[PDB]
């Protein structure tokens, strides 16, 4: 059960093309996991800065897992195919997943799990508050920090390992 898991690597998720991804493929990599939306006021800053971080740190082992989610103002209403083409317009080369829920009983189990981790706790409760919450995940799959919807992705850069 998701509650008993100790690492992101115990989970799987469908990517935006429908391929089932075992998240153990991220073992050994530092990851940013984020819920995305195409129709949010911070869509541009988040996509552009995530693409910039990936360009600068993929060769150090940074990976980015983007989960579309329509739970926040109906700001991700499109199909998975439309969302894939949208991300391609920002030159995304990181990993896009199929649309999910992040809150409530239908939330994807990875997201249920991240929200209860010691470093995954929110500033005022654990629910994801809006589009573009970010979790930094260490090479062992543990949550190391959470960044809310108003945090630009570039704020995560200082928190990456000293070897990056």
């Amino acid at each position: 059960d998701w509650r008993c898991a100790r690492s992101m690597h115990e989970f799987s998720a469908k990517d935006i093309d429908g391929h089932m991804v075992n998240l153990d493929k991220y073992r050994g990599f530092v990851c940013i996991v984020t819920n995305v939306a195409s129709q949010c006021g911070k869509t541009e800053v988040n996509y552009t800065q995530l693409v910039d971080l990936h360009a600068r740190y993929a060769e150090c082992g940074l990976r980015i897992l983007a989960f579309p989610c329509n739970q926040f103002g109906k700001q991700e209403p499109g199909s998975n195919e439309e969302i894939k083409e949208f991300a391609a317009g920002y030159n995304v080369k990181f990993d896009m997943f199929s649309k999910i829920c992040v809150n409530g009983d239908d939330a994807h189990p990875l997201w249920k799990w991240m929200k209860i981790q010691p470093k995954g706790k929110g500033i005022l409760g654990n629910a994801i508050k809006w589009n573009f919450t970010k979790f930094l995940i260490d090479k062992n799959g543990c949550v190391v920090k959470r960044y809310g919807p108003m945090e630009e992705p570039l704020v995560i850069e200082k928190d990456l390992p000293h070897y990056f």
